[PDB]
Protein backbone atom coordinates (compact mmCIF):
# COMPACT_ATOMS: atom_id res chain seq x y z
CA UNK A 1 0.00 0.00 0.00
CA UNK A 2 2.91 2.59 1.16
CA UNK A 3 5.37 3.96 -1.56
CA UNK A 4 8.99 4.26 -1.28
CA UNK A 5 11.52 6.73 -3.33
CA UNK A 6 8.70 9.51 -3.28
CA UNK A 7 11.09 13.12 -2.39
CA UNK A 8 8.80 16.21 -2.43
CA UNK A 9 11.54 19.07 -3.35
CA UNK A 10 9.12 21.43 -4.88
CA UNK A 11 5.50 22.36 -3.36
CA UNK A 12 3.27 25.12 -2.41
CA UNK A 13 1.09 26.07 0.25
CA UNK A 14 -2.26 28.20 -0.42
CA UNK A 15 -3.87 28.83 2.49
CA UNK A 16 -7.68 29.81 2.53
CA UNK A 17 -8.22 29.83 6.02
CA UNK A 18 -7.97 33.72 7.09
CA UNK A 19 -4.94 34.51 8.25
CA UNK A 20 -5.95 36.18 11.54
CA UNK A 21 -6.67 32.31 12.36
CA UNK A 22 -3.58 30.59 10.29
CA UNK A 23 -1.06 32.59 11.04
CA UNK A 24 2.20 32.59 9.55
CA UNK A 25 3.67 30.79 12.59
CA UNK A 26 0.77 28.28 12.43
CA UNK A 27 1.99 27.87 8.84
CA UNK A 28 5.92 27.44 9.77
CA UNK A 29 4.83 25.08 13.01
CA UNK A 30 2.69 22.52 10.81
CA UNK A 31 5.04 22.64 7.77
CA UNK A 32 8.27 21.87 10.27
CA UNK A 33 5.99 19.16 11.82
CA UNK A 34 5.42 17.35 8.12
CA UNK A 35 8.81 17.98 7.07
CA UNK A 36 10.08 15.47 10.14
CA UNK A 37 7.19 12.82 9.69
CA UNK A 38 7.09 12.78 6.11
CA UNK A 39 11.16 12.29 6.28
CA UNK A 40 10.40 9.42 9.17
CA UNK A 41 8.34 7.28 7.17
CA UNK A 42 10.91 7.88 4.10
CA UNK A 43 8.84 10.36 1.25
CA UNK A 44 10.51 13.34 2.90
CA UNK A 45 8.85 16.86 1.74
CA UNK A 46 11.46 19.72 1.73
CA UNK A 47 11.01 22.15 4.63
CA UNK A 48 11.00 25.00 2.45
CA UNK A 49 7.71 25.79 0.12
CA UNK A 50 8.26 27.06 -3.47
CA UNK A 51 5.28 29.55 -2.43
CA UNK A 52 2.95 30.31 0.68
CA UNK A 53 0.03 32.41 -0.07
CA UNK A 54 -3.40 33.46 1.84
CA UNK A 55 -6.15 33.29 -0.67
CA UNK A 56 -10.08 33.81 -0.40
CA UNK A 57 -12.89 32.41 -2.09
CA UNK A 58 -13.44 29.44 -4.51
CA UNK A 59 -13.02 32.63 -7.43
CA UNK A 60 -9.20 33.05 -6.39
CA UNK A 61 -8.32 29.18 -6.96
CA UNK A 62 -7.95 29.12 -11.04
CA UNK A 63 -5.92 32.70 -11.03
CA UNK A 64 -3.50 30.94 -8.26
CA UNK A 65 -3.04 27.45 -9.67
CA UNK A 66 -2.36 29.40 -12.95
CA UNK A 67 0.18 31.40 -11.40
CA UNK A 68 1.80 28.44 -9.62
CA UNK A 69 1.92 26.39 -13.27
CA UNK A 70 3.10 29.36 -14.63
CA UNK A 71 6.13 30.23 -12.33
CA UNK A 72 7.45 27.16 -10.61
CA UNK A 73 8.79 24.16 -13.06
CA UNK A 74 9.10 20.80 -11.25
CA UNK A 75 5.95 21.78 -8.66
CA UNK A 76 4.75 18.42 -7.71
CA UNK A 77 2.03 19.44 -4.87
CA UNK A 78 0.19 22.48 -4.05
CA UNK A 79 -1.16 21.51 0.06
CA UNK A 80 -4.52 23.75 0.13
CA UNK A 81 -5.95 24.66 3.92
CA UNK A 82 -9.43 24.85 3.83
CA UNK A 83 -11.45 26.37 6.90
CA UNK A 84 -14.49 23.60 7.43
CA UNK A 85 -17.04 23.23 4.33
CA UNK A 86 -16.69 25.28 1.57
CA UNK A 87 -17.10 25.75 -2.14
CA UNK A 88 -13.58 25.98 -2.45
CA UNK A 89 -12.87 22.39 -2.29
CA UNK A 90 -14.77 21.51 -5.37
CA UNK A 91 -12.83 24.52 -7.12
CA UNK A 92 -9.02 23.22 -6.08
CA UNK A 93 -10.48 19.87 -7.70
CA UNK A 94 -11.85 21.15 -10.75
CA UNK A 95 -8.27 23.17 -11.53
CA UNK A 96 -5.76 20.40 -10.27
CA UNK A 97 -7.38 17.51 -11.50
CA UNK A 98 -9.63 18.88 -14.43
CA UNK A 99 -7.99 21.78 -16.29
CA UNK A 100 -3.96 21.81 -15.19
CA UNK A 101 -3.32 18.32 -13.99
CA UNK A 102 -1.78 19.39 -10.87
CA UNK A 103 -1.67 17.42 -7.69
CA UNK A 104 -3.06 19.12 -4.46
CA UNK A 105 -4.02 18.29 -1.03
CA UNK A 106 -6.71 19.34 1.05
CA UNK A 107 -6.09 19.69 4.59
CA UNK A 108 -8.05 21.34 7.54
CA UNK A 109 -7.27 24.72 9.10
CA UNK A 110 -8.11 22.97 12.97
CA UNK A 111 -5.35 20.54 11.65
CA UNK A 112 -2.83 23.09 11.02
CA UNK A 113 -3.55 25.71 13.87
CA UNK A 114 -2.93 22.29 16.07
CA UNK A 115 -1.09 19.31 14.79
CA UNK A 116 -1.22 15.67 16.29
CA UNK A 117 1.20 12.95 15.02
CA UNK A 118 -1.89 11.20 14.14
CA UNK A 119 -3.23 13.83 11.40
CA UNK A 120 0.19 14.25 10.16
CA UNK A 121 0.03 10.78 9.81
CA UNK A 122 -3.28 10.59 7.83
CA UNK A 123 -1.91 13.54 5.38
CA UNK A 124 1.01 11.64 4.53
CA UNK A 125 -0.74 8.58 4.10
CA UNK A 126 -3.15 10.85 1.66
CA UNK A 127 -0.26 12.55 -0.14
CA UNK A 128 1.58 8.99 -0.67
CA UNK A 129 -1.75 7.56 -2.46
CA UNK A 130 -1.62 10.53 -5.37
CA UNK A 131 2.22 10.82 -6.16
CA UNK A 132 3.15 7.25 -5.13
CA UNK A 133 2.97 4.82 -8.60
CA UNK A 134 2.79 8.09 -10.89
O1 LIG B 1 -20.67 24.36 -1.17
C1 LIG B 1 -20.81 24.14 0.02
O2 LIG B 1 -21.66 24.83 0.81
C2 LIG B 1 -20.10 23.07 0.80
C3 LIG B 1 -19.62 22.05 -0.22
C4 LIG B 1 -18.95 20.86 0.34
C5 LIG B 1 -19.62 19.63 0.39
C6 LIG B 1 -18.93 18.54 0.91
C7 LIG B 1 -17.60 18.71 1.33
C8 LIG B 1 -16.89 19.92 1.23
C9 LIG B 1 -15.52 20.03 1.75
N1 LIG B 1 -15.15 21.24 2.29
C10 LIG B 1 -13.96 21.41 2.85
N2 LIG B 1 -13.00 20.50 3.00
C11 LIG B 1 -13.37 19.35 2.44
C12 LIG B 1 -14.56 19.01 1.84
N3 LIG B 1 -14.53 17.69 1.44
C13 LIG B 1 -13.34 17.25 1.81
N4 LIG B 1 -12.60 18.23 2.41
C14 LIG B 1 -11.27 18.12 2.95
O3 LIG B 1 -10.35 17.63 1.94
C15 LIG B 1 -9.58 16.60 2.55
C16 LIG B 1 -9.23 15.61 1.47
O4 LIG B 1 -8.28 16.20 0.58
P1 LIG B 1 -7.84 15.53 -0.80
O5 LIG B 1 -9.15 15.11 -1.54
O6 LIG B 1 -6.83 16.43 -1.43
O7 LIG B 1 -7.19 14.14 -0.30
C17 LIG B 1 -10.51 16.03 3.64
O8 LIG B 1 -9.70 15.51 4.69
C18 LIG B 1 -11.10 17.28 4.22
O9 LIG B 1 -10.06 17.76 5.09
C19 LIG B 1 -17.64 21.01 0.77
Amino acid sequence: QFHTGIEIKVWAIACFAPQRQCTEVHLKSFTEQLRKISRDAGMPIQGQPCFCKYAQGADSVEPMFRHLKNTYAGLQLVVVILPGKTPVYAEVKRVGDTVLGMATQCVQMKNVQRTTPQTLSNLCLKINVKLGGV
